[PDB]
C-alpha cells in the first residue's frame, strides 16, 4: 500500500506516489522527560512542520553489553508512535555515531575495553559489536517504517562520516548493507555532510542518498551545489539547518538572530529543497549525557541550542517567526498552540552537609576498592561516568610545598585532591598539570577524578577518563593505588545510606510543596549563589552539573514531573571545590528555585 | 479539651485559656468551585490570616423542602474540614437569612407559596420552616464546634437584622433558643449591624454579643464606641470589614484603593480588634444566585468585589498590601504562596443555531403547562429560578399597533416578547411597562419572563417573579394563559434532547464545540468567555451554567470559566441562551461566535 522513495525525475521525494517535501525539526527523545513529549511534539507540528528528526543514543539504550533500556524515557519505540499518532513524519538517525554533543557520539564507553579500538572504522570488535547493536535496534525500528505503516520515512547511516579521520569505506558499505538486511531495500538511507567537497569525499557513498548541512553563514547555492555534484538528481536536502548553536562552559552562550533563521528557511524551502531545522527543541543533558570537543572543552547541561523553543519547551519569538515563514509554502493547523509552561519561583531551600566523599567510601563502594600498581582508567574499573577516587600515600615528607603532576597531561578531566583530608585544589586537563602539596610523610593522598564529558567529535572520540598516565611527586612516579569506583547514584538515593577549597561533599535539604492545588507543581529553574561546581539531584533524579564559578549556564532546568506533594522533594548537592556551608550563617548553604532560567550569563 | 471563650473582663477572646485575636477574610463556598476551595483558602492562610468566614445560603442546600444538597459543591462540611485542616479557624454565619447580593438573601423561594408571609419575623410559618432548616443544618454543624474539636469559633445569628423594618425581638429570640437547643451553651454566638445606634436599637440581643461593621470610609473610633454602648466588656470586632463593594448591571465597576484598605486595616488592629474582611475572594455568582437591589437593580454573574484575591483567584497588589500590614502585628507562614492560576485564550469559537425556545417547548416543559385565567407568578408554577414562558391569544385584529401594557408594573423583571414567532421587543420592570406588538386576531402571543434575581436587601426581599399581575391589551385585561415552566438546566444537559435521557431576534440557544488536547501536563487552563456582538443571556459549557453575560451594560463583558469544567480529546459544548439579539442572522458565519481571553474585562467603559 504505501510508500515513501526518491523521484529523480522531479528532483523530488515521492509520498504515497505524490510530490512530497519535508519541513522537519530535531528533538532528542533523551533530552525531554517522556512527560513532556507530546507537548514538544505538539508544539513542533503548530510550527507547521510536516516531520520531526531524532537521534537514537546508542549508550543511551545499551549501558552494558546485552543490557538494554527501551522502556519510560527511553522508549524510543513509543516516541515514535507517538509523533505518528500526531500526523508527523519521522527521519530517523540511528548512528551508531551521532556526534550531537553527547557523551562519546553515542558511543558506549565499554567499546573502550579494548583499549587499542578504532572507533567508526572496520576495526571487527567495533563492527562487531554494532552488528549485535543493530540486530536489536532494527528490527525494532522496522514495523515504524512508512511502507509497514510507521512514520519513519528516511534513515540517516552514521553521521558526518566525511569530517572524521578515518575514511574507511568498508565500514559505510556494511552499516548500508547491515542497515538493509534489517529494513529491507524500499527504505531511503542517506547520509549527511558538511557542504564541501572535503567533507563528502569520505562521507558519501554509493546506493547511499547523499545530503548537506550548513547553517546561516553559508552561501545557500554553494552549499546545495556542492550536494548536487554527488547527486545530481533527486531533492535537494539540508538535514542540520542550523537554529543555533552549541555552548561550552567557560566560553560566552550561543545566540543565532532570528531574523537570519527566518531568512535563511524561506530561501531553503523556495528552492523546493527539503529541510531540517536542527535543533528544534534542544533540551537538556541530564546526569552525565553532555558531550565535549577538541582540544578538550565540556558543553554544559543546559542543551537550549538558542533553538525556537527553549529548554523548558517555551514558545519563543524565533518559534513564531518560523511558523510564520512556514505558513507562506503550507497551511498550518488551526487553533490555539500548547502553552509555554507556567514556572515557579519555591524560593530558597536550605542545605546540611551529609558527609564528605571521603567518610562516604562504604557506601559509594560496598564492593571494596581494587589495588593497583599504577593508576587505571573509568573503562578498566568498570566505571563509565561520574567520579572515580584514587588514593595513594605520600612516599616521602612535604612539609614543604612539593609538586604533584601529571607530566603526560593524563587527568582526564579534573582531579580535586586532598592530603590527610586537607584540600590542596585542582589539577585540570590542558590547563594545569601541577600542583603543589603538602602534608607529612605517609599521609594519604587523593584524586577525586570527574568525567566531564568523553568528547563527540574529532579523531579523539576514543576518551578513557581517569588518570589514564601517571602521576609522580617531585618527580618521582606515584605507585601503589586503591581505587574506588563511586556509585554515587545509588548513594543518593539512599541519602548516603543513611536511610580556597572544601572537601568534596554532599549537602540535603528538603522542601514540600502543597497537594490538592492544580497548578503545583510547577517546573522551575535551580539556582546555586555562592556555590562552586558540582552535581545536583532532586528526589534521586540526576538534573545535570551546575558550574557558576565558569558559567554561561547559572540556572539548571528542574520538570516538575520528578516533583511531589505526598511526601518532602529532597535536593542533594555534590559540591566539588567550595560549599558556603562552613560559616556561621547556616542561611548562607542554600539553593534558590527561581522563575526565569539563566543560561547566557557574561 | 477545648475552649473558645469570650473575655469579658479582659475585652478579649480566650482560646484554649490564652489570649486570642482574630484576622478573617471572607470567603463563599458557594461562590467558589470545590475544584479550587483548597487553593483560595490556602492563599488566605498565606496571607496570615487566622480565620476564615463563611455564609450558609439556606437556598443553595435546600431547593425544596425535605430535599437537600450537600455534596460536591454544596458541600459545606467539607468546606470547613478543609479550612481546619489548613489550621484555619471558622467564623460560620449561618443565617437564614444572610443578604450576600445572593438571591433573595440566601432564602429559599418556596417560602413564597404562603404569598402573604413575612419573611424575617415571628410569621409561623416562616419560623417553621426556619426551625426545621436549622434541625437538618445544626446539628451537621455541631461537631464542627471548636470546643468538639473542628474550626468554629464563632457564629452570627440572622444577619444585619437591625437594617430590617420588622424588628421582630421574639424572631432573634427564637433564632437564639434554636441555635443553643442544636450547639449548645459554650458556642459564641453574636450579630452584627451597622455601626450606629439606629442599626443596632432592633439587631442587637440580650446573650447575643453585639457586633458592628464599617468599611474605609468609616471613623474607626466612633464605629467602636457604637459597639461598645451596645457591649460595654469584650472584644472590639468588626465583622464585616470592606475591601471593595458590590456592583449592578449598567453601573461603573466598584473599587476601593489598596491604601485605604491598608491603612484602616492597619487602624483596626492595631486597636486590638477582631476583624474579618469582606471579600478576601469573592469568586462568581454562577448560574442564577446573584441578587439583586431596590429599587430593582440586579447584581452581576462576576463578584470579583474588588477583593484582594480576584475572582479567579488571582493575587492582587492588594492581597499583597494586606499580607504587609497583617506581617506588621502577626507572623505570617513562611515559604512560597500557590500562585494565581495560568490563564489561556482558547480563541474563538464559532456557534449555529439549534432550536429557538418556542420550537424546544417540549423538551423544556416535558410535563406540559399550567392554564389559568390570569396570569399565575413564578412560585405559583413551581419555579424558582430562570425562565418561564407566559402564551395567550389575541383577542383582537392588531394590524395597527398596540399597546401591550402591564399597569401595575408588574414584570418581574423582564419580558421577551414575540407574536406569531415575530419579535416585539422587551418589556421591563420600572422602565418599560408598555410595549407596542402588532399581529392577526387570534395569534400567538408569547411573554418568555426572566427571574433576574429576588432582591436580597430591604422590605422587598419578598419577590416573587414572573407576571405578578395582570396584562393588558388596549387597556382590556388578557385572560386565558397557557404557563410553561421551562427546565433549562435539565434540556441544555441533554442537548435539547439530542442526546437522549441516559432590533431583536427570538430567544434561542446556539452551541459550538471545541477540542483541547490530551496528554499536555498544563491544558486545561482557566479562561475568560466574551461575546462580541451578542446582548442577553445565559451560557452552560458542558452543562455548568457560568452564569449571565449582558456585554450590552456591563460593566462584566467576560465571564469566569474554571478549568475543571473543560475535558480533552472529547469536544466541550458551549451553549448560549440569547434572548435579545444574536450575531447569526448574516451570510457570515464567522460573526456567530464567542471567544476565550486569557484575561478578565469586568470594569470596562
Ligand atoms: C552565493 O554564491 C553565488 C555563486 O555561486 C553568487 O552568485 C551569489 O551572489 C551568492 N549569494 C549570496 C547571498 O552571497
Ligand atoms: C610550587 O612551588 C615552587 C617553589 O615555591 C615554585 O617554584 C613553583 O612555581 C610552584 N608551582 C606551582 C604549580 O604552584
Ligand atoms: C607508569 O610508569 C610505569 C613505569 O615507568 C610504566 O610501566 C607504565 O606504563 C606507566 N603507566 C601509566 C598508566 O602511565
Ligand atoms: C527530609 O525528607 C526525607 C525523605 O523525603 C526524610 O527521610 C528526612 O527525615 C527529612 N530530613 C530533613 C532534614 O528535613
Ligand atoms: C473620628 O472621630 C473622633 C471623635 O469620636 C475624632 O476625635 C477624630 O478626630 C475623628 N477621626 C478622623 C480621622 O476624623
Ligand atoms: C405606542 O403607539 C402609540 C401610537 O398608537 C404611540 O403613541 C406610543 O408612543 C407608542 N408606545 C410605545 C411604548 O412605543
Ligand atoms: C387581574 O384582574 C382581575 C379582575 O380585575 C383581578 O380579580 C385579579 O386579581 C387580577 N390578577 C392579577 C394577577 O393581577
Ligand atoms: C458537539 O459534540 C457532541 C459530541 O461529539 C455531538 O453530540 C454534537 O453533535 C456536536 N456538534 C457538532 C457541531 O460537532
Ligand atoms: O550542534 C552541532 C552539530 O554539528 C553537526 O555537524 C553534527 O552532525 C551534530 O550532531 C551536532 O554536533
Ligand atoms: O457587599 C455588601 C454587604 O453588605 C453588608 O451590609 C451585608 O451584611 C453583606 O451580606 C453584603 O450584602
Ligand atoms: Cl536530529
Ligand atoms: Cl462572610
Amino acid at each position: 500500500q504505501r510508500m515513501f522513495e526518491i523521484d529523480y525525475s522531479r528532483d523530488s521525494f515521492l509520498k504515497d506516489g505524490q510530490p512530497f517535501r519535508y519541513i522537519s525539526g530535531s528533538i532528542h527523545y533523551s533530552r525531554v522527560p517522556r512527560f513532556y513529549w507530546k507537548d514538544r511534539l505538539l508544539k513542533m507540528k503548530m510550527a507547521g512542520l510536516n516531520a520531526i528528526q531524532t537521534y537514537v543514543p546508542w549508550n543511551f539504550h545499551e549501558p552494558w553489553p546485552g543490557q538494554y533500556q527501551f522502556s519510560e524515557d527511553h522508549d524510543v519505540e513509543y516516541f515514535l508512535r507517538l509523533a505518528h499518532e500526531l500526523g508527523l513524519l519521522v527521519i530517523l538517525r540511528p548512528g551508531p555515531y551521532i556526534c550531537a554533543e553527547w557523551e562519546m557520539g553515542g558511543l558506549p564507553a565499554w567499546l573502550l575495553e579494548k583499549e587499542s579500538i578504532l572507533l567508526r572504522s572496520s576495526d571487527p570488535d567495533y563492527l562487531a559489536a554494532v552488528d549485535k547493536w543493530l540486530g536489536v535496534l532494527l528490527p525494532k525500528m522496522k514495523p515504524l517504517l512508512y511502507q509497514n505503516g510507521g512514520p519513519v520515512i528516511t534513515v540517516q547511516v552514521e553521521n558526518e562520516y566525511g569530517s572524521y579521520f578515518a575514511c574507511d569505506f568498508d565500514y559505510l558499505r556494511f552499516l548500508q548493507k547491515r542497515f538493509r538486511h534489517h529494513l529491507g531495500d524500499d527504505v531511503v538511507l542517506f547520509t549527511t555532510d558538511g557542504a564541501h567537497k572535503t567533507f563528502l569525499k569520505c562521507g558519501a557513498l554509493q546506493g547511499l542518498y547523499t545530503t548537506v548541512d550548513f547553517g546561516t553563514g553559508s552561501n545557500i547555492t554553494d552549499a546545495f551545489l556542492s550536494q548536487r555534484k554527488c547527486e545530481p538528481k533527486g531533492p535537494l536536502i539540508n538535514s542540520e539547518f542550523y537554529t543555533g548553536w552549541l555552548d561550552h562552559w567557560g566560553q560566552p552562550h550561543s545566540t543565532i538572530k532570528t531574523e537570519a533563521v527566518a531568512s535563511s528557511l524561506y530561501d531553503i524551502l523556495a528552492r523546493g529543497a527539503s529541510v531540517n531545522l536542527y535543533m528544534f527543541i534542544g533540551g537538556t543533558n541530564f546526569a552525565y549525557w553532555n558531550g565535549a570537543n577538541s582540544p578538550y572543552a565540556a558543553q554544559p547541561t543546559s542543551y537550549d541550542y538558542d533553538a525556537p523553543l527553549s529548554e523548558a519547551g517555551d514558545l519563543t519569538e524565533k518559534y513564531f517567526a518560523l511558523r510564520n515563514i512556514i505558513q507562506k509554502f503550507e497551511k498550518v493547523p488551526e487553533g490555539p498552540i500548547p502553552p509555554s509552561t507556567p514556572k515557579f519561583a519555591y524560593g530558597k531551600v536550605t542545605l546540611e552537609k551529609l558527609k564528605t566523599v571521603g567518610a562516604a567510601l562504604d557506601i559509594l563502594c560496598p564492593s571494596g576498592p581494587i589495588k593497583s600498581l599504577y593508576p587505571l582508567t573509568f573503562i578498566q574499573v568498570k566505571q563509565h561516568y561520574g567520579f572515580v577516587l584514587y588514593r595513594t600515600t605520600l612516599p616521602q615528607d612535604c612539609s614543604n610545598p612539593a609538586p604533584l603532576s601529571s607530566p603526560l597531561n593524563g587527568v582526564h578531566d579534573r582531579a580535586y585532591v586532598a592530603v590527610d583530608g586537607i584540600p590542596q585544589g585542582v589539577l585540570e586537563r590542558n590547563n594545569v598539570i601541577t600542583l603543589n602539596i603538602t602534608g607529612k610523610a605517609g599521609a594519604t593522598l587523593d584524586l577525586l577524578v570527574e568525567n566531564m564529558g568523553r568528547v563527540n567529535y574529532g579523531a579523539y572520540i576514543n576518551d578513557f577518563k581517569g588518570l589514564v598516565s601517571n602521576l609522580t611527586l617531585s618527580s618521582n612516579i606515584l605507585t601503589d593505588w586503591t581505587i574506588f569506583p563511586l556509585d554515587t547514584e545509588d548513594a543518593v538515593r539512599s541519602h548516603l545510606g543513611g536511610w580556597n577549597y572544601t572537601l568534596p561533599a554532599f549537602y540535603m535539604g528538603n522542601f514540600s510543596i502543597p497537594s490538592g492545588i492544580p497548578d503545583l507543581p510547577q517546573d522551575t529553574f535551580i539556582q546555586f549563589p555562592g556555590w562552586t561546581k558540582g552535581q545536583v539531584w532532586i528526589n534521586g533524579f540526576n538534573l545535570g552539573r551546575y558550574w557558576p564559578a565558569r558559567g554561561p549556564q547559572l540556572t539548571l532546568f528542574v520538570p516538575q514531573h520528578i516533583l511531589m506533594t505526598s511526601a518532602p522533594n529532597t535536593i542533594t548537592v555534590l559540591e566539588l571545590e567550595w560549599a558556603p556551608c562552613s560559616s556561621d550563617d547556616p542561611e548562607l548553604c542554600a539553593v534558590t528555585f527561581v522563575d526565569r532560567p539563566v543560561i547566557g550569563s557574561s
